[PDB]
């Protein structure tokens, strides 16, 4: 029933590497929880999906390798990037002298299958990083894998013609409803749209009810307000939607 | 088709709190990505599931509150636990004097729906923590929510009679096959069973093929080897399996 009859597993990595290999010294901490297809009745589709998941989580340079190898190389690269940069920096800050908490680094990459129905595979990537400073950054990314065309769906695969201005107004109208307000200013006073206009984003995901547009920190709100989701039901976009059978499959579910 | 027709969403929290509220000082960093049911055609089932997910991710003290409230209280508690303990400790280490990297703390809690088919809901919790030291700890926990009995499945809900000794031998036999070896000693020389016997764990998950027993770091291998999964197909346990309709539903899928 589901395209490629995909089965998944994950690779977990958790590494603490201290400067100078000394436990009393600052460390970098890496966490990987990577979901990837292990079995398929279409290995072409399996290789395609693995390439996109690896490219999105770790980078294009890692294409062609087994995920276990990718995660190993990625982990070594991160530790060596950290040590070769921060060890001479720490020795310098020490030569002058207490040194700061500017040397404790964290990077987390988690990915899992959010939805897998008929010709659609929704892959969610959670990313977080801290390199000293007041705070770090955290991001949620989505891939809407078209299991026929073996590529992620973009807005111009889901919408016909010139829809940017139209979708912008739908997004504003929906957020106004969610926050029980009747003005752009009322939303703006709550901080929505205070870092910029609520334009449609390529960071979205499909589900049985509609399209959820996912705004990461800074996109439309200040960092401190966190991410924000704006969901548009399919019923409100009927005439704007494309011919891709995934749209019909989502609407039917 | 799926019991309670459940719809899910998540609460994301990312907080950096520095000692003395000073960016130049060490910090604690908390990450929460909590999945919870938002909509159901059986609100009794929805409240039950929310209680278990909150209890498992944050603790029993948080039962009865909305997940947004829970995550807020949990975050404040973590920051205050950190500051009220480590601020006088840091002031003391400073009074003597450079101070260590013993003060950079990290805690991550992520949860998501792994499987939701008919009367079964498999909930995966990913936990990680670092409090200084050579390394931290990371754990993956599973809840096999029985959507009829409104509680997680335990081994004695899935197996009949005295199955511990039997399951132990199945687990050893399966790991031997996975690592292409014919002795307990051959596995032991690879480190498997070097921290203790491979007894059945309550940390398992059901899927269309069988039961995956999830061993966290230290359970049966040294920390450095990471977690290990041992999957037993339903075909190899046919006569040992109980009457719970979820077993039949998994076997049929
Ligand atoms: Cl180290
Ligand atoms: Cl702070």
């Amino acid at each position: 029933k589901n395209t490629g009859a995909l089965e998944f597993d994950s690779i977990q990595v958790n590494e603490t590497a201290h400067l100078f290999g000394d436990t009393a010294k600052p460390a970098c901490n890496l966490t990987i929880n990577f979901a990837y297809p292990v079995k398929s009745t279409d290995n072409k589709l399996k290789d395609s999906l693995n390439s996109y998941f690896i490219a999105a989580c770790f980078g294009e340079g890692y294409i062609g390798e087994k995920p276990a190898q990718v995660v190993k190389e990625y982990t070594e690269h991160y530790v060596k990037e950290y040590r070769t940069d921060l060890e001479p920096m720490y020795a310098e800050d020490e030569k002058n002298k207490s040194i700061g908490a500017w040397y404790s680094y964290y990077k987390g990459i988690e990915s899992h299958v959010q939805l897998y129905y008929k010709n659609l595979l929704v892959y969610r990537i959670n990313y977080n990083e801290y390199t000293g400073g007041a705070h770090g950054i955290y991001m949620t990314t989505f891939l809407n894998m078209d299991l026929i065309n073996l590529r992620p769906l973009k807005l111009d695969d889901i919408f016909t013609g010139d829809y940017k201005e139209a979708l912008t107004d739908l997004l504003w109208n929906q957020l106004m409803a969610d926050k029980k307000v009747t003005t752009h200013e009322a939303l703006e006073d709550m901080g929505y749209g205070s870092t910029g206009d609520i334009a449609p984003t390529e960071n979205f995901y499909l589900d049985k009810d509609g399209i959820t547009f996912y705004y990461n920190v800074y996109d439309i709100t200040p960092y401190a307000m966190g991410p924000v989701e704006i969901k548009i039901p399919y019923e409100m976009m009927e005439h704007m939607l494309g011919s891709n059978p995934i749209i019909g499959e989502m609407k039917s579910k």
